[PDB]
């Protein structure tokens, strides 16, 4: 008898129930507490389904996304709300995300069935999720071998290209391959850049700073540490470098830092400046 | 206006990405290649290709991609399972931080699915070799949530035999059929799916089985310290609730809890498992039942 019960078992799929993928979604469903797909479909005009599906895909892969920056970025917090790796725990976060990955790359193949195509849409998902995983592992690398690599500005910027741009060229790409209808890859590249270093601005802006505790290599860190460097004004290098090393939570060290970007090297408008600039670019 | 030029040539080109950056992010994937055990993965694909008959060309690159796919499934494994140890040696994460090996293992993931379109450049196979491919890391993907779920909630959900059973076959099952219907599909030459399953189903209950006895022999019996709803552990919980003992079935609910590195405390645990459950006779003797409906 115990022969038959593992016979029909290897003879059919692997049994998986609508209660055991309700189990494995509880770290994503848990993140879910597109315009600027719409606006971009003016330029590419995807029938509404095959929108749906793009877009299908793009939630998925940015929300899985974060779930895994979040345990890779120690975050407490994504939208003021508690992050699922404290709540579910790591190892069901990784995994529940990683399966999101996958199953993104199986809505690819409703894009279409036309064979040349469908190969075209896998090659562009995998491209740009190498392209994230590269950029991501930089930004990662630097932080956790800090000090041995202080990037400079350009290094931030191709870091960024990945990190980013990946998955904004990801959506752009697919949609300009369904297109029945320039690239605007350019223009979705430029939008990456802004997203980030305003991010990065942003995010010690309204301090009054994750990233500080983090000890992220941000743009405004990355023109600190090297216009510190370049002037030879080695105890406010350094000061900058203890501090982000101490991984700390602390209001007033977090506040210290901020005054060394405001005051010696005014990181901070450098920063305002810089994304003004990108934006004007566009305008 | 320089910035303007530089910012334009920026976004008007691929990614810039070195070798250099290449190595740097690597590193938690070539620590784990000093690991061994490649020749008998790699003894496997080839005892599989004396039926498939691949050439030894495309057998080669099958082989690297399975090679990129149970590495990185093993280095986001120790993170999930909190491994110390893997092949006599210190995990990547405890090496190179969580961030990083997560990162690289699910680049190598990327890595695998770019290798299949190196496997042909007819249309109609390349679609079904990465529907494949995409289908067996969902059911890997599968199996590891409800293994992972289980221990981790306990003791919210107490699997039975047979759930245990379904979950391995996605777990373990996946990586097993993932190579061969590659090759299935890759060859010029029934499906040998049915004994690949059974092959890992033998195989993840012996992996279960053999942690606990070689440390009750001498091993670290790790998946106690992991808290792993193993094959011992199932028919252990099982058995103590049927055969109403409660205080046991309690006990070893509360011994994997408490995620202990005591060896007392394990050894406790399995030779519980011993005398009062009977949970390792009983799986020696699956076990060997298993492997008589193939020598058989
Ligand atoms: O600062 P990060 O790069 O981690 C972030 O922007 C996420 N991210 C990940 C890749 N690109 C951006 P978020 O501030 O949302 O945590
Ligand atoms: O016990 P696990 O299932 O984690 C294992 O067999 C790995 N694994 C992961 C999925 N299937 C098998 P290992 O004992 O090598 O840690
Ligand atoms: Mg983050
Ligand atoms: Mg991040
Ligand atoms: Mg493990
Ligand atoms: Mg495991």
């Amino acid at each position: 008898k115990m022969e038959a019960k593992i016979d029909e078992l290897i003879n059919n799929d692997p049994v998986w129930s609508s209660q055991n993928e309700s189990l494995i979604s509880k770290p994503y469903n848990h993140i879910l507490l597109l315009n600027l797909i719409v606006q971009i479909n003016r330029v590419m005009n995807l029938p509404k389904d095959q929108l749906a599906i793009v877009s299908q895909i793009v939630e998925l892969l940015h929300n899985s996304s974060l779930l895994i920056d979040d345990i890779e970025d120690n975050a407490p917090l994504r939208r003021g709300q508690t992050t699922s790796h404290l709540i579910f725990g790591v190892p069901s976060t990784i995994n529940t995300a990683n399966y999101m990955y996958f199953r993104a790359m199986q809505l690819v193949s409703q894009l279409t069935t036309k064979e040349p195509l469908y190969h075209n849409l896998i090659t562009i998902f995998n491209e740009e999720l190498i392209n994230l995983h590269r950029g991501q592992g930089l930004d990662i690398y630097w932080r956790d071998f800090l000090p041995e690599i202080i990037p400079t500005q350009e290094m931030y910027l191709n870091m960024v290209m990945n990190k980013t741009g990946g998955l904004f060229r990801l959506t752009l790409r697919l949609m300009e391959a369904l297109s029945p209808s320039h690239s605007l890859v350019p223009f979705i590249n430029l939008l990456g850049i802004i997203y980030q270093i305003r991010d990065d601005y942003l995010n010690l802006k309204d301090f009054q700073a994750e990233d500080i505790t983090e000890g992220k290599l941000s743009f405004p860190i990355v023109h600190a540490l090297n216009f510190t460097k370049t002037k030879g004004q080695t105890e406010q290098h350094n000061e900058i470098l203890r501090i982000l090393l101490l991984r700390t939570s602390d209001k007033d060290i977090k506040l210290k830092l901020i005054q060394i970007l405001e005051f010696d090297t005014n990181s901070l408008a450098y920063t305002k400046n810089f994304i003004n600039q990108l934006v004007n670019m566009i305008k």
